[PDB]
């Protein structure tokens, strides 16, 4: 059931940011197995005890509704971005 602690904007903005850092793998690499661990271990050592099966249940619903091939598209905010090397 669902329980009192649950996702937190401090979590979830932080999942997004582990991800979208670390994106350019996942597409490269077909099996994101160790991104999902590292990240999991990563976003969990800060101080928040999750598990990894419900990041990726998570992330997949934040995307299908961030997709702009929605019934619903109307309430989305853009923003510049930069890139680097290690």
């Amino acid at each position: 059931k669902k329980r009192a602690e649950t996702w937190v904007q401090d979590e979830t903005r932080s999942l997004i940011m582990f991800r979208r850092g670390m994106d350019g793998l996942f597409n490269t690499s077909k099996s994101n197995k160790h991104l999902w661990e590292q990240i999991s271990s990563k976003m969990r050592e800060k101080g928040f005890d999750r598990s990894p099966d419900m990041c990726t249940d998570k992330w997949r619903n934040l995307l299908k509704e961030f997709k702009k091939a929605k019934h619903h598209d109307r309430g989305n905010g853009s923003a510049k971005m930069s890139y680097y090397k290690e």
